[PDB]
């Protein structure tokens, strides 16, 4: 279960750089060079990195600074062979950002939450990302009256429209993927859950560039099945990028490794991103704990790597399985897959076979058998 | 605080005349008549009632049993001068449906399920309603195996798409509102929110027939922001009814009475509704608590309907207050209305004062008084 | 991993027993008759069965028909060499329990409530069984007003008191255990986590007739970690029994087979039952769901001992590896083991290296490393 | 609805000076002199204020500067006739205790810990501080063999045991006040509600010097009713503090100003502090949002203590209600009082009225009347 760059393991440089700063806690580790997380990732088998402006260049950075940083930067990449396949923008961390940035009451603050993105969509595509994330983490409110969403929702709509112009009249290949969070660090975040946010980009002036990027935490904060929102973005055609992460349940969001958290949720996770064959890069958006030095930072990545590839191969060995396959026809999962009625409505309301002679009892009487089938699946997580 | 018909309340047969049995309980209260259920609510200054096709006509009953209950209930409602402005199918008790209705792994019971609510649109269109709800409690797991989510996608789809081409067929005035519900009785639902059904709903063939029908106790059990949401779906103008009920956090499926529950967040459901003009009924899908004999069943309704008239006079008096006008321009509720780029997108990016010369700390230094202003909507709820 | 009476596996009657009637479902399968369920759980390689009075003998029996069940029954296990470890009243189910049994307002009912558990009591010695469950579900409210928790709490000191002294007065050799719950059916049931039922016992005038018989989807409903829970319960002497199912995170009462829900914290129950050396029967407290004809009824018992002797065998593999006995060295589980002060507070205050001259800083560099031991018990878990 | 100092409302330093660095946001606020929130609280009409060490003398001070801190802040005091009812320690924020303080899994912190509160708790006395609050935040895990629970529990034990002695052996007139929180910031944290702490603390060597310090906040992350576990703490005679604020729900802890969030929960807890004559001081543990500017943490401060006093005032006026004590006697509150059996087991026993002659059926037949009691109580809220 060694990665190979070849997996398309991705790390954004906010997660092994995360110094274990909490709400009721200083940082328990140092900086990390960007630079020295290039060279760490690579090593441990990882493809690629991702950042946030504020990640690789400190805010209020000169022109000069800047491009110090960026070519750094790029000699680590070209050292290592790591990409980068995505870049976002951090609206969230610097005060002025306390009410929103594309949302922000103050229209000024919304102007400076735009420019502050186009600036960093211009160094995304000279490095070479083809997806850029938005994570309006404070697009939202603690109380009521503080936020009209009608009126916020037009300014959500206007900005990202005005992006999606800014990238057209570029010629840019880069699409974004807007990723949506219930909760915190606002009381209520703008786009809550997959589903917000595939319904709010139908509405955008050029819906096919933007896609959703849901991350396995944000939506088991609300208590949702990660897998199935999945499957309704990839039915949608909309999934643009994916963060993974372990979460304990209904609580603030705690970033954990891939693979902890909830186990069986993760191994449906793997199943269906290798079914459906998603070709995106497999990104962890994670932070090691604040009681790990950084032996146990590289050994957190390392993990949530390898816990990867094991659920992909059990997720394979069970689709894989002349024995699943049999109970998979006992619980009519084939039968999910046919038409209810190519026939037509007509001949459906034609056919007593559906109505009048159709015999209810035995129907009810048929038992779907997917104890069986969930405990195949169960023996194949565990090697059983 | 007296209702009367011109406030527009409606009640599902299924709420009081619910039985009180429950997961771990037999029924507390005899079966109602919906004759007898139409007169009581009349009495309280109720509007109108809604029903399943299983509430007004027993399941098996013969096309001459179906006539006499259709005809007793008829003449009720025109005893009263009661309204049915909404109806539904039951695909969720029978046995049958116990793996799903249109998105049943089996593909006779999802021909049954469209033909049972073809029947039941009929008789919706004969009674004058002009919405037809959809609520699949029945579609969803309780393991990862049981249900492809893409395939169910697809059968419901196709399901809607059908009743979509026969509504269309025979020229009715009807439109659906699709009914979202995270979980209960299934272990997941699908379209668990109101953004996976507005997301759905735009892949539909004619998306301009089908709407949302949010209930205020189906979101509040993934925690989110009820008012929130339904800011979203008329920002998408999809708001198509609205169930109304309490709910005290993440937990079973309480349906206590409306104005019980969140009590703030249901002050804030009626500012929005009311500011937003909404024009549909106001309708109430609870539970009288099985605690109660018939005359807490008459309590319990009336106070759905009294606790609405408060929170609406409250609410048009917080809007009204012109100290609160004030703290609406503090907070800059005004600013968050205004476009943030009606000069286009080449003059912000010109615009010097947008980024080369935004001061960002006397930007972040500006409070946005949302104590003050929530404070004021504290004292207005409470008639302080 | 085939499970022999040795393994002290047992079921309640009304687990594969249940007929599937939830709150918007009719039953999908017939009753079983006890003696059936005897006989299948017996072939299937469980224990021993457990009751309810009202699961063994209809509501409302005369005494004549009360033996003949009671008959029947035991001569099912003499047939099957099965035992009665456990019995337990229903307090829940008639609807004259609708506001409690022991704390229900109705003192009349209060009284009824000590009767039928008094009787209950007698047949549960009789048949042989050492421990006494009693799940008050339905004591607690929906309202704030409709219970002073205060006099209730007194209300169930006085029933458990009453209960201890009959059967002291009997001299029975019979404990009792009570089982929190933290919700459903009642919007908040007393007593809600096994923290609240440990303090509570602690008040009895005879506190060591009582224990707690926490169940892991209960505890799972407030978001609470269950092997957190259950160690406080072994570290008080009070874990009387236990009651084991899945539950995946906060939302109704789930009930599903052992090892589905929360993979993880089923791994860690394991581990710490049989590192403690918990020596009362393993017990499931499940229902297989609606879904399932009877073949899958015996399928998800089944499972559930399976279930939990692949865990057992993972979590003695994890604590005999010697790569794991070095992490949790590295990580000073040894040292959490060892007195913090065994010299006495004097000397403690006297020390210079506890506060002076403690480098507070090189203390705080040290690691945990925490997650590497934790990818070791995911490897072991998952046998990779 | 104006506080004075006779209302007893006491506020933390921490609470009002703030910064409004969260786990994904700088501080927006610059840092307050604890002599000007003094200045500032005696203004609005609080009556006292308490602290951690390190909120009064920052971390690492010489001697001498400790001592001047504290000289300005008991001028400040003696300057408002401000009182410091209690004290506590911060063991949370420095990275030394980023595995715990008294259950650290080093030996040597645990010692450090216990040295620091020591040092802490003389302070306290000599401000004349009566209550000391525990609150160990760091005490607890993200994953399951990081720590062992009983051992855990056995080092609490000892280091709670190590303070009763000191206390004890310097006469000192004060008392330990144990805050439970389910989670955060550890994943999940020991003694995580009400009742684990109630329970912890009768296995202490001296339980007479230990209660409970419940916060609003804390017991609603887990979903539990606040009012309840008050209720139970005052039925132990442990409510030795309160800590108030607002929580919507099961997510990360907002420490909303009291009032905010469950309002109706706010209510039922005032109307019971009020009703059992609770005579600890009205403690305030909030956050004004990071949205303010310091006016807006003074007007949040300010409606703290206007919520409590007009909650207090709807809740007298409901309990005085004519209409509302014969709901009471309606709904038969006036018999959960009583005793179920003061008669004794025998005559209980030998009671028919109780078993053989009871008609279940009519008890059951009776109505509660709840829905008329809260709606009453919900009329007395609004002031309708
Ligand atoms: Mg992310
Ligand atoms: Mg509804
Ligand atoms: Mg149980
Ligand atoms: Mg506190």
């Amino acid at each position: 279960y060694q990665p190979t760059p070849e997996d398309r393991f991705t790390f954004g440089l906010w997660t092994v750089g995360w110094q274990g700063r909490d709400p009721f806690g200083d940082a328990t580790r140092r900086a990390l060079d960007p630079v020295e997380s290039v060279r760490r990732l690579a090593e441990l088998g990882a493809h690629g990195v991702t950042f946030h402006d504020d990640d690789l260049i400190p805010f209020g950075s000169s022109d000069s600074e800047r491009e110090e940083h960026v070519k750094r930067f790029r000699q680590a990449l070209d050292d290592t062979g790591m990409k980068v396949p995505m870049a976002t923008t951090n609206l969230f961390t610097h005060p002025v950002f306390k009410d929103g940035g594309f949302t922000a009451n103050d229209r000024d603050v919304r102007r400076y939450a735009l420019r502050k993105t186009i600036r960093n969509i211009d160094l995304a595509v000279e490095l070479g990302a083809e997806t850029y994330v938005a994570w309006g983490g404070r697009e939202g409110a603690e109380s009521g009256g503080a936020k009209d969403v009608r009126d916020a929702l037009d300014r959500m709509k206007e900005a990202f429209d005005l992006l999606g112009e800014y990238v057209t009249s570029q010629g840019y290949d880069i699409r974004f993927a807007i990723e949506p969070k219930p909760n915190e660090p606002r009381g209520d975040i703008l786009l809550p859950t997959v589903g917000h946010a595939l319904a709010f980009i139908e509405r955008l002036e050029r819906p096919e560039l933007y896609g959703v990027n849901p991350e396995v935490g944000h939506e088991q904060m609300a208590g949702l099945n990660f897998p199935h929102g999945i499957a309704q973005a990839l039915w949608a055609g909309k999934l643009f990028h994916i963060d993974l992460n372990g979460q304990n349940g209904i609580k603030y969001d705690q970033d954990l490794r891939f693979g902890a958290g909830d186990l069986r949720a993760a191994f449906w996770l793997v199943d269906l991103l290798e079914s459906a064959g998603y070709s995106g890069p497999r990104h962890f958006d994670f932070k090691p704990p604040r009681t790990e030095d950084f032996d146990g930072v590289w050994a957190s990545a390392a993990g949530c790597m390898r816990n990867y590839l094991i659920l992909k191969e059990r997720a394979a060995a069970f689709r894989a399985d002349p024995e699943v396959q049999e109970a998979l026809r006992a619980s009519r999962l084939d039968e999910l897959a046919r038409p209810t009625a190519a026939d037509g409505l007509q001949a459906l309301l034609d056919d007593r076979s559906a109505f009048e002679e159709f015999d209810v009892d035995a129907a009810a009487a048929r038992g779907m058998a997917f104890e069986r089938l969930d405990q195949l699946a169960m023996d194949h997580l565990l090697g059983a």
